[PDB]
């Protein structure tokens, strides 16, 4: 038992991380087969990053302007192209460590692991959710751009996120691996702001199920509620609506615990209207919304990856 | 910016994990050079694990009783021996993926990453602290024994923990890699219990420094306190004493923020006596004690590993 913010093992991704230097900008790239993916603002400099014209900037570049370091071995760039907000650097060597992979775009509410990297060297790994406002609450410093987020499904790495920038509230924005931003953000230094967030209701419920599975039952009650009556309360506390599909997805957790989904909603309702009164759930004094129903089943049942 | 429970990249450890089967027990082993390390209760069965005599049990075993699977490749055991609570399985192949490593025993208060494994296959990675009572609040299911905890220091993996068991309160106990338990626990199914814990005061302070670095300042104040007056309050709230050495270790964080350590103690004092009054710190409604001063500097400055 126990419940932790758990990331996927990062080794398959670690073997893909390289260092990309162009001019005075160094960031991280993702090396799969004979292509290195990186944020296109690597072609920019300090005065470039105000309002840039990336197509203009890229035609002025040469293959030899891009220094790619795979550890202590330099990769010769033999081609380059822009795909939306990412650069594709064609290099003369296929990465022998290329895992089976996909490029998948995730939904707000879904989670993924981030391998934070500096100078092409992995620094740490942690779990993140895509917020309803298409930001992520990450941990990123200068030089972390190009770090990727990912999920693992048996042996296949589903890359979902590449890091590009930090917003003024300290949250982070980036693209999928095809270079399309999550949310209404651009890779320019303008006055962009996250925009209002909501709590991911289905995830809170999944985490309450994790708590019951782990022996925290104090918030359970005999009351119930209709889906519509619950959603009236969700709206008032800035929770997003619960759909019948969410109820269906919570079915296995409901069935393992014997607590009907709508009964657990009634519990969440009481937790929202009364707080927690000095108690904790799974070591938290807040309602946690960054575990999906998938995350809970995986951890409270023990799926591995090979 | 941002602050997350961050684990070390797990790839160097992933390449060491194997599956050890003996009789009807399967668990994880750690393969370094030509030795596989695993918990010695793998030689036990259901009626063996009540009150066993492991030396008696081991003389009755043969090399061929131990089936070691490194992925889809079986390792021939050519020798075996017991070192305290771990088995050392000598195999005929040195692990070509052996990183530079050490076996180090950590102190209560120190943190480490855990690579949770089932059937020799890594499942997830997360960060843990050694509690003052020598337990750890992990996430472990059946078959997770032999999963290791570790730190990384540039290129060298310092293995500090091997998982052995879960205690009735849902917390976990294990050994260092020389087979010596952390705390007063034995690898038998008796009525062992964790024993009372305390909050790791120096870590709470480090995390308050992380918060200031990240822009949470509401808990700061003009008051100060002597070390002795603070320790009178720590004792009352079950915090463990702060030493001058802790104050020295917090020096760099004090110097980066401009907040004297004893001023931050005065802040902690007020947080202990008044609670947080509906506010949060680094997204937490509790005082967090599983980040060391090292962890905070690493994350709020960006050290990598290669
Ligand atoms: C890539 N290495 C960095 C990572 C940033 C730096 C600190 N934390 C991070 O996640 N990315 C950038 O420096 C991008 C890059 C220029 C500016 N930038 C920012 O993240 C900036 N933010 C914005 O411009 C804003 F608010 F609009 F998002 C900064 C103010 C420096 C934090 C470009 C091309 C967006
Ligand atoms: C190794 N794969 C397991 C991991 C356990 C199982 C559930 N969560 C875990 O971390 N280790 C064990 O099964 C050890 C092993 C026999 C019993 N055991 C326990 O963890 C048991 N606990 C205790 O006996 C106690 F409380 F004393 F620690 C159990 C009740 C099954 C949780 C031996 C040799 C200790």
């Amino acid at each position: 038992s126990g419940f932790r913010k758990m990331a996927f093992p990062s080794g398959k991704v670690e073997g893909c991380m390289v260092q990309v230097t162009c001019g005075t900008t160094t960031l991280n790239g993702l090396w799969l087969d004979d292509v290195v993916y990186c944020p296109r603002h690597v072609i920019c400099t300090s005065e470039d990053m105000l309002n840039p014209n990336y197509e203009d900037l890229l035609i002025r570049k040469s293959n030899h302007n891009f220094l790619v370091q795979a550890g202590n071995v330099q990769l010769r760039v033999i081609g380059h192209s822009m795909q939306n907000c990412v650069l594709k650097l064609k290099v003369d060597t296929a990465n022998p460590k290329t895992p089976k992979y996909k490029f998948v775009r995730i939904q707000p509410g879904q989670t993924f692991s981030v391998l934070a990297c500096y100078n092409g060297s992995p620094s740490g790994v942690y779990q993140c959710a895509m917020r309803p406002n298409f930001t992520i609450k990450g941990s990123f410093l200068n030089g972390s751009c190009g770090s990727v987020g990912f999920n693992i499904d048996y042996d296949c790495v589903s890359f979902c996120y590449m890091h590009h920038m930090e917003l003024p509230t300290g949250v982070h924005a980036g693209t999928d691996l095809e270079g399309n931003f999550y949310g209404p953000f651009v890779d320019r230094q303008t006055a962009q702001a996250a925009g209002t967030d909501t709590t991911i209701t289905v995830n809170v419920l999944a985490w309450l199920y994790a708590a019951v599975i782990n022996g925290d039952r104090w918030f359970l009650n005999r009351f119930t509620t209709t889906l519509n009556d619950f959603n009236l309360v969700a709206m008032k506390y800035n929770y997003e609506p619960l759909t019948q599909d969410h109820v269906d997805i919570l079915g296995p957790l409901s069935a393992q615990t014997g607590i009907a989904v709508l009964d657990m909603c009634a519990s969440l309702k009481e937790l929202l209207q009364n707080g927690m009164n000095g108690r904790t759930i799974l070591g938290s004094a807040l309602l946690e919304d960054e575990f999906t129903p998938f995350d809970v089943v995986r951890q409270c049942s023990g799926v591995t990856f090979q």
